[PDB]
Protein backbone atom coordinates (compact mmCIF):
# COMPACT_ATOMS: atom_id res chain seq x y z
CA UNK A 1 0.00 0.00 0.00
CA UNK A 2 1.41 3.65 -0.34
CA UNK A 3 2.07 5.32 3.08
CA UNK A 4 2.29 9.30 3.41
CA UNK A 5 5.65 10.94 2.59
CA UNK A 6 6.66 14.20 3.71
CA UNK A 7 9.03 16.12 0.97
CA UNK A 8 11.62 19.04 2.14
CA UNK A 9 13.14 21.78 0.29
CA UNK A 10 15.44 24.29 1.43
CA UNK A 11 16.09 27.70 0.34
CA UNK A 12 18.12 30.36 1.82
CA UNK A 13 18.70 33.41 -0.57
CA UNK A 14 16.78 34.45 -4.10
CA UNK A 15 19.62 35.58 -5.77
CA UNK A 16 21.77 32.36 -5.72
CA UNK A 17 18.74 30.29 -5.63
CA UNK A 18 16.55 31.66 -8.48
CA UNK A 19 12.67 31.62 -7.58
CA UNK A 20 11.92 29.73 -11.03
CA UNK A 21 13.80 26.76 -10.62
CA UNK A 22 12.43 26.67 -6.91
CA UNK A 23 9.03 26.78 -8.63
CA UNK A 24 10.05 24.21 -11.40
CA UNK A 25 10.93 21.67 -8.42
CA UNK A 26 7.86 22.45 -6.23
CA UNK A 27 5.96 22.04 -9.57
CA UNK A 28 7.15 18.45 -9.78
CA UNK A 29 6.32 17.59 -6.56
CA UNK A 30 2.68 18.81 -6.98
CA UNK A 31 2.16 16.77 -10.24
CA UNK A 32 3.70 13.77 -8.38
CA UNK A 33 1.63 10.31 -9.50
CA UNK A 34 0.81 9.93 -5.40
CA UNK A 35 -2.12 9.98 -3.62
CA UNK A 36 -2.72 13.98 -3.27
CA UNK A 37 -3.77 13.74 0.48
CA UNK A 38 -0.86 11.55 0.90
CA UNK A 39 2.66 13.68 -0.59
CA UNK A 40 2.84 16.93 1.43
CA UNK A 41 5.66 19.78 0.06
CA UNK A 42 7.10 21.61 3.03
CA UNK A 43 9.86 24.66 1.68
CA UNK A 44 11.74 25.87 4.32
CA UNK A 45 12.65 29.24 3.49
CA UNK A 46 15.96 30.19 5.90
CA UNK A 47 15.96 34.04 4.13
CA UNK A 48 13.06 34.35 4.91
CA UNK A 49 12.27 36.62 1.79
CA UNK A 50 9.23 37.86 0.88
CA UNK A 51 10.24 37.43 -2.79
CA UNK A 52 10.25 33.49 -1.59
CA UNK A 53 6.76 33.64 -0.34
CA UNK A 54 5.56 35.39 -2.92
CA UNK A 55 6.83 33.16 -6.16
CA UNK A 56 5.70 30.04 -3.95
CA UNK A 57 2.08 31.74 -3.88
CA UNK A 58 2.20 32.47 -7.73
CA UNK A 59 3.57 28.60 -7.79
CA UNK A 60 0.50 27.22 -6.19
CA UNK A 61 -1.80 28.89 -8.75
CA UNK A 62 0.06 27.81 -11.52
CA UNK A 63 -0.21 24.73 -9.82
CA UNK A 64 -4.12 24.32 -10.08
CA UNK A 65 -3.67 24.56 -13.76
CA UNK A 66 -0.65 22.79 -14.18
CA UNK A 67 -1.03 19.58 -12.25
CA UNK A 68 -4.42 18.32 -14.04
CA UNK A 69 -2.49 18.58 -17.31
CA UNK A 70 0.10 16.55 -16.59
CA UNK A 71 -2.15 13.97 -15.43
CA UNK A 72 -4.52 13.72 -17.56
CA UNK A 73 -1.89 13.38 -20.65
CA UNK A 74 0.71 11.75 -18.34
CA UNK A 75 3.61 14.31 -18.88
CA UNK A 76 6.98 13.89 -18.24
CA UNK A 77 8.78 15.41 -17.08
CA UNK A 78 6.23 17.41 -14.86
CA UNK A 79 8.86 20.46 -14.58
CA UNK A 80 7.18 23.13 -16.93
CA UNK A 81 10.67 24.31 -17.73
CA UNK A 82 11.82 21.12 -18.82
CA UNK A 83 8.86 19.53 -20.52
CA UNK A 84 8.19 22.55 -22.67
CA UNK A 85 12.39 22.12 -24.07
CA UNK A 86 11.09 19.08 -25.61
CA UNK A 87 10.15 19.14 -29.40
CA UNK A 88 6.68 17.68 -30.22
CA UNK A 89 5.78 16.41 -33.81
CA UNK A 90 2.82 18.20 -34.63
CA UNK A 91 3.50 17.01 -38.60
CA UNK A 92 1.80 13.44 -37.56
CA UNK A 93 -1.34 14.77 -36.65
CA UNK A 94 -4.02 15.98 -39.63
CA UNK A 95 -6.29 18.38 -37.59
CA UNK A 96 -5.27 19.89 -34.28
CA UNK A 97 -6.11 17.78 -31.20
CA UNK A 98 -7.65 17.97 -27.77
CA UNK A 99 -3.94 17.13 -26.56
CA UNK A 100 -2.29 20.13 -28.81
CA UNK A 101 -4.86 22.74 -28.53
CA UNK A 102 -4.89 22.19 -23.75
CA UNK A 103 -0.84 22.17 -24.42
CA UNK A 104 -0.75 25.29 -26.52
CA UNK A 105 -2.80 27.13 -24.01
CA UNK A 106 -0.62 25.58 -20.85
CA UNK A 107 1.80 26.92 -22.30
CA UNK A 108 0.65 30.23 -22.86
CA UNK A 109 -0.14 30.38 -19.55
CA UNK A 110 3.42 29.26 -18.26
CA UNK A 111 5.06 32.01 -20.26
CA UNK A 112 2.66 34.25 -18.25
CA UNK A 113 3.48 32.60 -14.62
CA UNK A 114 7.13 33.24 -15.95
CA UNK A 115 6.42 36.97 -16.57
CA UNK A 116 4.71 37.36 -13.28
CA UNK A 117 8.11 35.55 -11.28
CA UNK A 118 10.60 37.95 -13.70
CA UNK A 119 8.32 40.75 -12.59
CA UNK A 120 8.83 39.68 -8.86
CA UNK A 121 12.41 39.16 -9.17
CA UNK A 122 12.61 42.81 -10.40
CA UNK A 123 10.88 44.35 -7.58
CA UNK A 124 12.68 42.88 -5.10
CA UNK A 125 16.01 44.41 -6.70
CA UNK A 126 15.57 47.52 -4.41
CA UNK A 127 14.35 47.86 -0.64
CA UNK A 128 11.85 50.59 -0.04
CA UNK A 129 13.09 52.33 2.70
CA UNK A 130 10.46 51.29 5.25
CA UNK A 131 10.74 47.34 4.19
CA UNK A 132 8.16 45.19 2.64
CA UNK A 133 4.55 44.88 2.80
CA UNK A 134 2.42 42.31 2.13
CA UNK A 135 -1.02 42.14 -0.28
CA UNK A 136 -3.44 42.93 3.10
CA UNK A 137 -0.84 46.46 3.46
CA UNK A 138 0.41 44.84 6.44
CA UNK A 139 4.21 44.90 6.95
CA UNK A 140 6.30 41.48 5.93
CA UNK A 141 7.16 39.74 9.31
CA UNK A 142 10.72 38.92 7.65
CA UNK A 143 12.07 42.59 7.05
CA UNK A 144 14.42 41.78 9.83
CA UNK A 145 16.76 39.02 8.29
CA UNK A 146 18.42 37.89 12.07
CA UNK A 147 15.62 39.13 14.06
CA UNK A 148 12.10 37.88 13.03
CA UNK A 149 9.51 35.68 14.01
CA UNK A 150 8.47 32.35 12.94
CA UNK A 151 6.04 32.04 9.92
CA UNK A 152 4.51 28.94 8.57
CA UNK A 153 1.59 29.09 5.70
CA UNK A 154 -0.28 26.38 3.94
CA UNK A 155 -1.49 26.29 0.32
CA UNK A 156 -3.59 23.84 -1.37
CA UNK A 157 -4.08 20.84 0.70
CA UNK A 158 -7.79 19.80 1.72
CA UNK A 159 -9.04 24.03 2.43
CA UNK A 160 -7.14 25.47 -0.37
CA UNK A 161 -8.68 25.49 -3.40
CA UNK A 162 -9.30 23.12 -6.11
CA UNK A 163 -7.68 22.16 -9.32
CA UNK A 164 -8.61 22.75 -12.84
CA UNK A 165 -10.72 19.89 -13.08
CA UNK A 166 -12.25 20.43 -9.48
CA UNK A 167 -9.92 18.29 -7.59
CA UNK A 168 -7.68 19.03 -4.20
CA UNK A 169 -4.50 19.42 -4.57
CA UNK A 170 -1.01 18.50 -2.88
CA UNK A 171 -0.13 20.57 1.00
CA UNK A 172 2.58 23.26 -0.03
CA UNK A 173 3.59 24.60 3.54
CA UNK A 174 5.82 27.69 3.73
CA UNK A 175 8.04 27.33 6.43
CA UNK A 176 10.35 30.31 7.85
CA UNK A 177 11.86 29.47 11.36
CA UNK A 178 12.07 32.58 14.01
CA UNK A 179 15.69 34.38 13.76
CA UNK A 180 16.86 36.04 17.24
CA UNK A 181 19.90 37.35 18.16
CA UNK A 182 21.80 35.24 20.97
CA UNK A 183 20.63 31.91 18.70
CA UNK A 184 22.33 29.91 16.41
CA UNK A 185 20.60 28.51 13.43
CA UNK A 186 22.69 25.74 12.52
CA UNK A 187 21.89 26.70 8.85
CA UNK A 188 20.45 23.57 6.60
CA UNK A 189 20.70 20.98 9.34
CA UNK A 190 18.69 23.42 11.45
CA UNK A 191 16.46 24.01 9.01
CA UNK A 192 16.10 19.79 8.58
CA UNK A 193 15.10 19.52 11.94
CA UNK A 194 12.56 22.42 12.51
CA UNK A 195 11.08 20.96 9.20
CA UNK A 196 10.84 17.07 10.91
CA UNK A 197 8.83 19.08 13.82
CA UNK A 198 6.65 20.85 11.46
CA UNK A 199 5.80 18.13 9.29
CA UNK A 200 4.78 15.79 12.12
CA UNK A 201 3.12 18.61 13.82
CA UNK A 202 1.02 18.78 10.57
CA UNK A 203 1.12 15.54 9.01
CA UNK A 204 3.38 13.09 10.38
CA UNK A 205 4.08 11.25 7.39
CA UNK A 206 5.95 7.46 8.04
CA UNK A 207 8.55 8.60 5.01
CA UNK A 208 10.53 11.84 4.25
CA UNK A 209 12.47 12.62 1.20
CA UNK A 210 14.87 15.69 1.10
CA UNK A 211 15.36 17.44 -2.44
CA UNK A 212 17.89 20.08 -3.20
CA UNK A 213 15.41 23.00 -4.87
CA UNK A 214 16.85 22.06 -8.37
CA UNK A 215 16.26 18.65 -8.13
CA UNK A 216 12.75 18.42 -9.86
CA UNK A 217 11.45 14.95 -9.74
CA UNK A 218 12.43 13.39 -13.32
CA UNK A 219 9.51 10.51 -12.96
CA UNK A 220 6.13 11.33 -11.77
CA UNK A 221 6.14 6.95 -10.68
CA UNK A 222 9.22 8.00 -8.22
CA UNK A 223 7.26 7.56 -5.47
CA UNK A 224 5.57 4.23 -6.68
CA UNK A 225 8.76 2.85 -7.40
CA UNK A 226 10.41 3.64 -3.92
CA UNK A 227 6.95 2.31 -2.13
CA UNK A 228 7.62 -1.40 -3.86
CA UNK A 229 11.13 -1.60 -2.27
CA UNK A 230 9.69 0.21 1.01
CA UNK A 231 6.56 -1.82 1.70
CA UNK A 232 6.65 -5.48 1.77
CA UNK A 233 23.36 1.81 -13.14
CA UNK A 234 20.46 0.67 -10.24
CA UNK A 235 19.88 2.78 -6.96
CA UNK A 236 21.17 3.19 -3.65
CA UNK A 237 18.23 1.09 -1.44
CA UNK A 238 18.99 -0.04 2.48
CA UNK A 239 16.64 -2.07 4.59
CA UNK A 240 17.63 -3.67 8.33
CA UNK A 241 15.27 -5.14 11.09
CA UNK A 242 17.94 -4.67 13.77
CA UNK A 243 17.75 -6.19 17.04
CA UNK A 244 20.53 -7.13 19.60
CA UNK A 245 23.21 -7.86 17.75
CA UNK A 246 27.10 -8.33 17.28
CA UNK A 247 25.13 -9.55 13.67
CA UNK A 248 24.16 -7.62 11.03
CA UNK A 249 24.74 -3.82 10.55
CA UNK A 250 26.34 -2.31 13.80
CA UNK A 251 25.71 1.49 14.51
CA UNK A 252 23.55 4.48 12.79
CA UNK A 253 23.24 5.35 9.16
CA UNK A 254 23.45 8.52 7.85
CA UNK A 255 20.99 9.77 4.54
CA UNK A 256 21.54 12.84 2.59
CA UNK A 257 19.63 14.30 -0.30
CA UNK A 258 17.28 12.24 -2.71
CA UNK A 259 16.03 8.71 -0.35
CA UNK A 260 13.04 8.66 0.65
CA UNK A 261 13.74 6.95 4.61
CA UNK A 262 11.57 5.93 7.12
CA UNK A 263 10.51 8.70 9.82
CA UNK A 264 10.59 6.85 12.94
CA UNK A 265 14.55 5.90 12.53
CA UNK A 266 15.23 9.34 13.18
CA UNK A 267 13.83 8.96 16.57
CA UNK A 268 15.79 6.29 18.04
CA UNK A 269 15.90 7.13 21.53
CA UNK A 270 18.88 6.28 23.63
CA UNK A 271 13.23 11.59 29.45
CA UNK A 272 11.06 12.60 26.06
CA UNK A 273 12.14 15.88 26.53
CA UNK A 274 15.21 15.33 24.89
CA UNK A 275 12.60 15.94 21.97
CA UNK A 276 12.10 19.30 23.66
CA UNK A 277 9.18 21.10 25.23
CA UNK A 278 6.30 20.03 22.52
CA UNK A 279 3.88 17.52 23.70
CA UNK A 280 2.01 17.36 20.70
CA UNK A 281 5.15 16.48 18.61
CA UNK A 282 6.80 13.48 21.37
CA UNK A 283 3.18 12.37 21.07
CA UNK A 284 3.64 12.47 17.23
CA UNK A 285 6.84 10.26 17.71
CA UNK A 286 4.58 7.08 19.05
CA UNK A 287 2.43 6.97 16.32
CA UNK A 288 3.95 4.11 14.28
CA UNK A 289 1.87 4.29 11.33
CA UNK A 290 2.28 8.27 11.12
CA UNK A 291 -1.05 10.76 10.83
CA UNK A 292 -2.58 13.54 12.98
CA UNK A 293 -5.04 13.27 15.66
CA UNK A 294 -8.49 13.97 13.92
CA UNK A 295 -9.29 16.41 16.45
CA UNK A 296 -7.12 18.98 15.83
CA UNK A 297 -7.99 22.43 14.09
CA UNK A 298 -5.88 23.81 11.44
CA UNK A 299 -5.43 26.33 13.65
CA UNK A 300 -4.19 24.85 17.06
CA UNK A 301 -2.40 22.39 14.97
CA UNK A 302 -0.52 25.79 13.60
CA UNK A 303 0.54 27.13 17.01
CA UNK A 304 2.03 23.74 17.66
CA UNK A 305 3.80 24.38 14.15
CA UNK A 306 4.63 28.06 15.29
CA UNK A 307 5.94 26.55 18.82
CA UNK A 308 8.30 23.75 16.92
CA UNK A 309 10.16 26.09 15.05
CA UNK A 310 10.98 29.05 17.85
CA UNK A 311 14.63 30.17 18.02
CA UNK A 312 15.24 28.48 21.77
CA UNK A 313 13.19 25.10 20.93
CA UNK A 314 16.01 22.69 20.84
CA UNK A 315 17.94 24.06 23.79
CA UNK A 316 18.74 21.17 26.60
CA UNK A 317 17.33 18.53 23.67
CA UNK A 318 19.37 15.95 22.19
CA UNK A 319 18.24 17.88 18.18
CA UNK A 320 21.38 18.23 16.73
CA UNK A 321 23.82 15.74 18.80
CA UNK A 322 21.70 12.71 18.37
CA UNK A 323 18.21 13.19 16.91
CA UNK A 324 17.65 14.37 13.15
CA UNK A 325 20.58 16.46 11.10
CA UNK A 326 23.17 16.05 13.60
CA UNK A 327 25.44 19.41 14.25
CA UNK A 328 29.12 19.30 13.50
CA UNK A 329 32.87 21.20 13.31
CA UNK A 330 33.81 18.51 16.00
CA UNK A 331 34.15 14.90 15.58
CA UNK A 332 30.99 13.78 13.84
CA UNK A 333 31.09 14.50 9.78
CA UNK A 334 27.14 14.79 9.88
CA UNK A 335 25.04 17.41 8.80
CA UNK A 336 25.81 15.44 5.74
CA UNK A 337 22.28 14.15 6.47
CA UNK A 338 19.66 12.37 9.01
CA UNK A 339 20.98 9.68 11.78
CA UNK A 340 18.76 7.08 11.35
CA UNK A 341 19.53 5.05 14.84
CA UNK A 342 19.69 1.05 14.95
CA UNK A 343 17.03 0.50 17.78
CA UNK A 344 14.49 -0.94 14.62
CA UNK A 345 13.30 -0.71 11.37
CA UNK A 346 15.06 1.40 8.73
CA UNK A 347 14.76 1.84 5.07
CA UNK A 348 16.14 4.46 2.60
CA UNK A 349 15.28 4.52 -1.61
CA UNK A 350 17.49 6.80 -3.11
CA UNK A 351 16.15 8.27 -6.55
CA UNK A 352 18.58 7.90 -9.86
O1 LIG B 1 21.13 29.35 6.55
C1 LIG B 1 21.08 28.49 5.69
C2 LIG B 1 22.17 28.35 4.70
C3 LIG B 1 22.09 27.30 3.64
N1 LIG B 1 20.96 26.41 3.57
C4 LIG B 1 20.86 25.45 2.63
O2 LIG B 1 22.09 24.49 2.66
C5 LIG B 1 22.45 24.27 1.42
C6 LIG B 1 23.86 24.82 1.22
O3 LIG B 1 23.93 25.93 0.27
P1 LIG B 1 25.20 27.05 0.54
O4 LIG B 1 25.05 28.33 -0.29
O5 LIG B 1 26.50 26.33 0.26
O6 LIG B 1 25.09 27.49 2.13
P2 LIG B 1 26.34 27.74 3.17
O7 LIG B 1 25.79 28.06 4.54
O8 LIG B 1 27.15 28.93 2.68
O9 LIG B 1 27.27 26.40 3.26
C7 LIG B 1 28.51 26.46 2.71
O10 LIG B 1 29.38 27.48 3.40
C8 LIG B 1 30.67 27.65 2.69
C9 LIG B 1 30.71 29.04 2.14
O11 LIG B 1 29.55 29.30 1.39
C10 LIG B 1 30.88 26.65 1.55
O12 LIG B 1 32.25 26.69 1.14
C11 LIG B 1 30.51 25.23 1.91
O13 LIG B 1 30.42 24.44 0.70
C12 LIG B 1 29.21 25.12 2.65
O14 LIG B 1 29.49 24.65 4.00
C13 LIG B 1 21.33 24.97 0.45
O15 LIG B 1 20.34 23.97 0.12
C14 LIG B 1 20.84 25.98 1.18
O16 LIG B 1 19.46 26.32 0.79
C15 LIG B 1 19.86 26.56 4.58
O17 LIG B 1 18.93 25.84 4.53
N2 LIG B 1 19.92 27.61 5.63
MN1 LIG C 1 20.95 25.19 18.71
MN1 LIG D 1 19.24 20.89 -0.17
Amino acid sequence: QLAAVDIFVSTVDPLKEPPLVTANTVLSILAVDYPVDKVSCYVSDDGAAMLSFESLAETSEFARKWVPFCKKYSIEPRAPEWYFAAKIDYLKDKVQTSFVKDRRAMKREYEEFKIRINALVSKALKCPEEGWVMQDGTPWPGNNTRDHPGMIQVFLGQNGGLDAEGNELPRLVYVSREKRPGFQHHKKAGAMNALVRVSAVLTNGPFILNLDCDHYINNSKALREAMCFLMDNRNTVFFDINLRGLDGIQGPVYVGTGCVFNRTALYGYELEKRFGQSAVFVASTLMENGGVPPSATPENLLKEAIHVISCGYEDKSDWGMEIGWIYGSVTEDILTGFKMHARGWRSIYCMP
